[PDB]
C-alpha cells in the first residue's frame, strides 16, 4: 500500500468539501481491490443529520464506477492531517472492505476489524 | 435546454451499480451540473438500515468530487427503469446544490424540485 | 386541535435541545390518536451527518410509548418560532402519520401530503 | 453499581415497541442516566431505509426529553432478548453521551464503549 499517495489523493479531495455550516473539510481515498483509487469530500446540509461524509462519498464512488472491495483507506483534513473515521463510517466501511481492511493513522495504519471490534452485522 | 433522454438513460445505467443485498430495490440518479457535464449515483444500503445511502445522495457527493457548482436537471429511477420521485431526505439534500429551480424527472413533465419540497427548511 | 397546547409543549421541549455546535434549539409535539402528546428535541453530534431532528425524537418518543398514529405536529425553535420540518422528517413523519398528518405553520397548519407531494413509498 | 439485569429486562420490554416491518428485526434499549432513571429506546425503520433510527438513537432522544444528562450504561437487545452490540453510528452517537467509560451489555461482561470505538474520531 502506496499510504503517501492515498494521502496524496486524499488530501486533494479535501478540496472539493461542501463545508459552509463548520468549516471542516475532509478528504478520503481508497484503493479498491483491481488497483483504482476512489475518492471522496464531505458534503455538509442545513439540516446537519443530513450531512455526508467524505467515507460515504469513497464508498458511493465505489459502486458508481464498478463495485469492488476496498484494500486501505486514508482520510484527512483540509490541512492533510490523518483523522480517523466517525463510528457511522466505520459500519459503513466495513460492509465494502471488511475487518481486514486498512485505514491509515498517523502512528502506524489500522485494521477496520480493531477499530471497530465484535461489529453488528 | 435539459436532455431528458439522456438523463434517464444515465440514471438507468447507473442503478445497475446498486448495492442493495437487503431489499434488492436498486435506484440509479444522474443529474445535470452547471457547466454542463453529468454526475450520476447509485444507492449503496447497510446492514444498519439507517446508514443506507440513496441513490440522489451519492449524485450530491459526485458533485463535489468532480469540481463541485450547482444541479440544474436530475432523473432519479429503479432498477427497471421506471422514473421515480425522490425521499424527503434527498429532496432536501438536493435542495443545498440545485435551490427551488432544480428540475426533477417525472413521467409526465419534469417538477420543479420547489414544488416537490415547498416551505422548505432552510 | 389544541395548536396552542402543542406549540407549548414544543417550546418547553426545545429547552432540552443538545446543540453545542450550531446552538439552534429546536422542540416538536405531537397529538396521538389516543389523545396522549409526546414531544422531543434535536440531538447534535461532533459528526454533523448523526444529529437527530426533534420530529425524529417525536417519532421515538411516539413507539416508545406505545405506539400509534401521529394527529398533529408542531415544531418551534428555542424561541418559540414555528419551523418547518426537514426533508427527511416530513419523509419519517408520513410513515406514522400520512398525507393528512397536520403540521403547524405561522399562517395556518398544513397537511403533511402538502408538504411532501408524490412521496416516495 | 449497575443492574444489568434490570437494565436488559427494560431493554427487552423495549423491544416490543419496536417499528420494523421492513427487516421485522426489533432491536430495544434501554441506559442507566447519572441521576438513576432509566430511559428506553426501540427502533423505527422508514421505507427510505436510510432514515431508520436505531434503539440505541431513541434512548439518547428520550435521554435529552427527560431532563438530559449524562449516560453511565446501557443495554441493547433483540427480540428475543439477545444482547447486541450497538451498530457503528451509535457507537459514536453513545460516545457523546456517556464517553469512553460508558458501559455497554455483553452476554460475557459489559465492555468500556471505548474499547468498542477505540481513537474515536472527536
Ligand atoms: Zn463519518
Ligand atoms: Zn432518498
Ligand atoms: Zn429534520
Ligand atoms: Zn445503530
Amino acid at each position: 500500500v502506496d499510504w503517501n499517495m492515498l494521502r496524496g489523493n486524499a488530501t486533494q479531495a479535501a478540496a472539493g468539501a461542501y463545508v459552509p455550516y463548520s468549516r471542516f473539510a475532509v478528504g478520503a481515498a481508497a484503493l479498491v481491490d483491481d488497483g483504482r483509487v476512489v475518492t471522496g469530500c464531505n458534503v455538509q446540509n442545513v439540516s446537519y443529520g443530513l450531512t455526508l461524509c467524505a467515507e460515504c462519498a469513497v464508498v458511493c464512488a465505489l459502486h458508481s464506477t464498478g463495485g469492488g472491495r476496498l484494500l486501505a483507506l486514508a482520510c484527512v483534513d483540509g490541512h492533510g492531517s490523518v483523522l480517523m473515521p466517525c463510528g457511522r463510517c466505520r459500519q459503513v466501511l466495513l460492509e465494502h472492505g471488511g475487518s481486514e481492511l486498512l485505514i491509515d493513522h498517523p502512528v502506524r495504519p489500522r485494521r477496520l476489524g480493531d477499530l471497530l471490534p465484535d461489529a453488528f452485522g
